[PDB]
């Protein structure tokens, strides 16, 4: 699991540790999603990003993480009751 700086600055703001984040991955997949970034939108390396991505938790409470680097890329703000969940997101088996 990598957690690069974007993430390390939402986590405390939407009520993640890292210590949460490993535990909702370890209670397995919930759904599907994507890593596609464009190259700027992926410093340091400026390579980008055409992954497949996991959903690990709950709407509401989830995080994403890009199969191929183990990056998280989406964590949810579990500190709003009212989170809209990413509607692209992929849940449950298809
Ligand atoms: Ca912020």
């Amino acid at each position: 699991l990598k957690i690069d700086q974007k993430i390390r600055g939402q986590m405390p703001e939407r009520g993640w540790t890292e210590d949460d984040i490993k535990n909702t991955v370890s209670n397995g997949a919930t759904g599907t999603s994507f890593d596609k970034r464009s190259p700027k939108k992926t410093p340091p390396d400026y390579l980008g990003r055409n992954d497949p991505a996991t959903v690990y938790g709950s709407p509401g409470k989830y995080v994403v993480v890009n199969d191929r680097t183990g990056e998280v890329t989406q964590i949810s703000d579990k500190t709003d009751p009212g989170w809209v969940d990413d509607s692209r997101i992929q849940w449950g088996n298809k």
